[PDB]
């Protein structure tokens, strides 16, 4: 199972970690991508996830879109996990850098409460311009199933726990 994880909380769990290494050693149940409404796995946590399946999340992600359209910000799927774990639950977080509402951000959240276990990252955080601190803050009160967070930058991961309430 999960092995170097911080306890937050009852329900969450966070570690610096490349969320694409973590996945392969793990192969959880399910696996969060960042996604954006078009699947449109390009960079961030979602470039590197689709990198890691050798572009068949690309793939399989363009059939999903060309049979039900966009999803919505706030709104997520769930496809195959490929290599890196049984499903990917691909959950759009809003994009600040975008001009999308951050108030979305618990919407995008309570996805995770449909999955019992979930190697995750943090949502609408990184290249989705929001404040992760604030993002962590969303997740211990919007989830409740049990999260795995993978922080990929060291730094962060030191202010995210050295600054959680
Ligand atoms: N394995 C990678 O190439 C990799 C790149 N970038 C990231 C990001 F976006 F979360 F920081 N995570 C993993």
């Amino acid at each position: 199972s999960f092995s170097g994880y911080l306890k937050l909380t009852d329900n969450v769990y966070i570690k610096n970690a490349d969320i694409v290494e973590e996945a392969k050693k793990v192969k959880p149940t399910v696996v969060v991508n960042a996604a954006n409404v078009y699947l449109k796995h390009g960079g961030g946590v979602a470039g590197a996830l689709n990198k890691a399946t050798n572009n068949a999340m690309q793939v399989e992600s363009d059939d999903y879109i060309a049979t039900n359209g966009p999803l919505k910000v706030g709104g997520s799927c769930v496809l195959s996990g490929h290599n890196l774990a049984k499903h990917c639950l691909h959950v759009v977080g809003p994009n600040v850098n975008k001009g999308e509402d951050i108030q979305l951000l618990k919407s995008a959240y309570e996805n995770f409460n449909q999955h019992e276990v979930l190697l995750a990252p943090l949502l609408s955080a990184g290249i989705f311009g929001a404040d992760p601190i604030h993002s962590l803050r969303v997740c211990v009160d919007t989830v409740r199933t049990n999260v795995y967070l993978a922080v990929f930058d060291k730094n962060l991961y030191d202010k995210l726990v050295s600054s959680f309430l």
